[PDB]
């Protein structure tokens, strides 16, 4: 299933809409905001 916000991503793992794997951040985080 997609992870939310601070729901921490991986190599293999993928966020929910809205949201993009922060490889820097180490979670996802909202898509359109994030640097």
């Amino acid at each position: 299933e997609c992870r939310y916000w601070l729901g921490g991503c991986s190599a293999g793992q993928t966020c929910c809409k809205h949201l993009v794997c922060s490889r820097r951040h180490g979670w996802c985080v909202w898509d359109g905001t994030f640097s």
